[PDB]
């Protein structure tokens, strides 16, 4: 069968396909191409999905569950959930784990079986569009997500049973719709995506050569605290303040009033991008002692911008970050795409264009552009999509220069992505107080074969000898293909890292050299990394006993970079004998002869 798109959002849900060579947004039941993300169970039983749930959350605000992409893989006991826990009007409980769950009508419910009913829509949606069954998909998440919220979204997906055979980030997602026929040549894009629940910037690279197009992030952030929801509730207690001002009443208290309060500024605040000004009415919105109370108050689009114009503006600080993180000027981006619904807002759109000096893209349609992207996937993967190359794997192994000038892999070559790997090392001499942790990529055994990603340096460390300090150094490669390197003294806590750009990078022509260069020279390789073995165990002790005295040891120092195992292990024998013949509140002493099995880095 086909493998359908879903981009699964905090508010609204979007089913899209290949057809052929086009994608194709698909009208769910009630003739509309995204369907709500709100799921609801009515009193009659009955389960109610999308729209139809959607209209009567104001009814029945106990058993309407909506916005679970915010607790979806999350702990109970997390700050975000806890804050999250007081405001929603449904109930949210620790599961017997600890994970975040919610109750209807007395069933503890999983957010994955939650999400699965939109899911279940989605595929339903697809199914009577194609006429036969369907069962793969491709569904997108935002770029903030771990790996537990993305486990999650998979859970959903198998319990809709629908077998997810890919995530994609929802930026990247978007950059595929619009990537395909796009007008040719090299283009570099900023996808600005703000939707209900949250805030994504991506910087993505589109290239072409010989008619295939490949796509790699350059840098990529957001705030995970700015969306759609935060625009409605800056409007919100503007109308507390001008109701408790003109009435004397503090709505905050009847939480009846404030359900059709919220859904009345949302309202208005759609309205608003598309008009001046617009009125609130709310008869009954509650009562006290002297009878019913009627709300009705005039916001302008002037006053609007004013309640939230700081969201936008804080919102244009991480776009420089992004650009500082990719090493580009606003001048080098070629293209802006306007992603999500709240970006439809008149000031968020000029607040762009300003930055960028550039008018935003007008043939991608922010509602619905990363649901394609990830129809998109599905086709590449069916293969009925060519022009297309998404690397999903490392395409070079990725390590550490460690003692001696050997490459050290921590991330092996066609490694799948997202993917996280450490290993602890040691200081390679006496009282060293920092370690150079240096990123290398390549094949090769010899560091200096291999390509430099960069390299920081770790301070900070006791004066103790070598291999008794811990230095935990771990890769982490995100899913949009970034790699983060860090550093952690275990004993003292201290951290220090990098993230290091896709420029500093080798290219398919170089990629290829690489791996045609070592197989050639894996003798050769295998040789070095053994006569570095024992080259290290053997300053390994000329050092111990130079510190041991405060002689052919100028002809060690020879017999060292004489390339031979038994050459050195012959000027051992000979200071050997030249040696043979003639406690306190610190470290510990050695005592025996014992070493340890962790590789040591030089500082
Ligand atoms: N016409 C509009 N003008 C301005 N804001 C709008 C408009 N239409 C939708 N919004 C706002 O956009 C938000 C929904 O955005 P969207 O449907 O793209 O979010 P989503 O993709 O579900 O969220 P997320 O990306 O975090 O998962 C809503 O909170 C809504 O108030
Ligand atoms: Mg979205």
């Amino acid at each position: 069968g086909k493998i359908i798109g879903i981009d699964l959002g905090t508010t609204n849900s979007c089913v899209a396909i290949m057809d052929g060579t086009t994608p194709r947004v698909l009208e769910n039941a009630e003739g509309d191409r995204t369907t709500p993300s709100i799921i609801a169970y009515t009193q009659d039983g009955e389960t109610l999905v999308g729209q139809p749930a959607k209209r009567q959350a104001v009814t029945n605000p106990q058993n309407t569950l909506f916005a679970i992409k915010r607790l979806i893989g999350r702990r109970f006991q997390d700050e975000e959930v806890q804050r999250d826990v007081s405001i929603m009007p449904f109930k949210i409980i620790a599961a017997d784990n600890g994970d975040a769950w919610v109750e209807v009508k007395g069933q503890k419910m999983a957010p994955p079986q939650i999400s699965a009913e939109v899911l279940k829509k989605m595929k339903k949606t697809a199914e009577d569009y194609l006429g036969e069954p369907v069962t793969e998909a491709v569904i997108t998440v935002p770029a903030y997500f771990n790996d537990a919220q993305r486990q999650a979204t998979k859970d959903a997906g198998r319990i809709a049973g629908l077998e997810v055979k890919r995530i994609i980030n929802e930026p990247t997602a978007a950059a595929l719709a619009y990537g395909l026929d796009k007008g040719t040549g090299n283009r570099t894009i900023a996808v600005y995506d703000l939707g209900g629940g949250a805030f994504d910037i991506s910087i993505i690279e589109i290239d072409e050569v010989d008619g295939e197009k490949t796509f790699e992030v350059l840098a990529t952030n957001g705030d995970t605290h700015l969306g759609g929801e935060d625009f409605d509730s800056r409007l919100i207690n503007y109308l507390v303040e001008e109701f408790k001002k003109d009435q004397g009443i503090d709505l905050r208290n009847d939480p009846l009033a404030m359900q059709r309060l919220k859904e009345a500024a949302e309202k208005a605040k759609i309205e608003l991008s598309s008009a001046q000004q617009t009125d609130v009415n709310l008869p009954y919105i509650t009562a006290d002692a002297t009878g019913p109370k009627h709300m009705n108050i005039k916001v302008t689009r002037a006053k609007l911008e004013s309640l939230v114009e700081d969201l936008v503006n804080r919102s244009i600080e991480p776009l420089k970050v992004a650009l500082q993180d990719a090493g580009l000027s606003v001048s080098d981006i070629d293209d802006v795409i306007l992603v999500g619904g709240q970006t439809r807002m008149p000031m968020v759109q000029k607040k762009v264009a300003e930055f960028f000096g550039k008018e935003p893209r007008k043939d991608v349609n922010p509602d619905e552009a990363v649901a394609i992207g990830a129809a998109v996937q599905g086709g590449v993967l069916t293969g009925d999509v060519k022009d297309v190359l998404l690397l999903d794997v490392t395409p070079l192994s990725l390590g550490i220069e460690t003692m001696g000038g050997v490459m050290t892999t921590l991330i092996a070559k066609n490694t799948t992505i997202p993917t996280k790997h450490s290993q602890v090392f040691s200081t390679a001499e006496d009282n060293q107080s920092a370690v150079t942790i240096h990123v290398l990529q390549g094949e090769r055994k010899r560091a200096a074969d291999n390509k430099s990603l960069g390299q920081f340096n770790l301070d900070g460390i006791n004066p103790a000898p070598r291999g008794m300090p811990q230095i935990e150094v771990t890769f982490d490669i995100d899913a949009d293909g970034i790699l983060h390197v860090s550093a952690k003294d275990k004993n003292s806590g201290k951290e220090q890292k990098i993230t290091i750009k896709a420029s500093s990078g080798l290219n398919e022509d170089e990629i290829q050299k690489m791996v045609r260069d070592a197989e050639a020279n894996a003798e050769a390789d295998r040789k070095f990394e053994e006569l570095v073995q024992t080259r290290n165990q053997g300053d390994h002790l000329l050092h111990s006993t130079r510190k041991q005295v405060e002689s052919a040891l100028t002809a060690l120092e020879t017999a060292l970079k004489g390339e031979d195992k038994a050459a050195i292990e012959a000027k051992m024998q000979e200071l050997a004998q030249v040696s043979q013949k003639l406690q306190q509140g610190g470290s510990a002493q050695q005592q025996t002869t014992g070493s340890g099995n962790r590789l040591l880095l030089t500082g």
